[PDB]
């Protein structure tokens, strides 16, 4: 049961061998993952990011955005996953 605040730092691995400089999206920390096959990240990030819940003005993001302009779904167009 004390395993749910060993994953509080779990998120934070998502973002700290990343460069959330310019960007501050998923996916990206899924990348890493995917690299060898793992997928976790996708919902897992999201189900804990509702729960950590950030404060305002820690977006990073003054005024600029363009990855996510890009809209880029290049990902899914590559979705034909299969077992067995």
């Amino acid at each position: 049961e004390a395993s749910s605040t060993a994953i509080r730092a779990l998120v934070k691995k998502l973002i700290a061998a990343e460069n959330p400089a310019k960007p501050l999206s998923d996916s990206k920390l899924t990348s890493l993952l995917s690299e060898q096959g793992i997928m976790v990240a996708r919902r897992t990030v999201a189900k804990y990011r509702e729960s950590l819940s950030i404060p305002p003005s820690n977006q990073r993001k003054q005024l600029v955005a363009n990855s996510s302009s890009v809209d880029k779904l290049a990902a899914a167009l590559e979705h034909h996953h299969h077992h067995h």
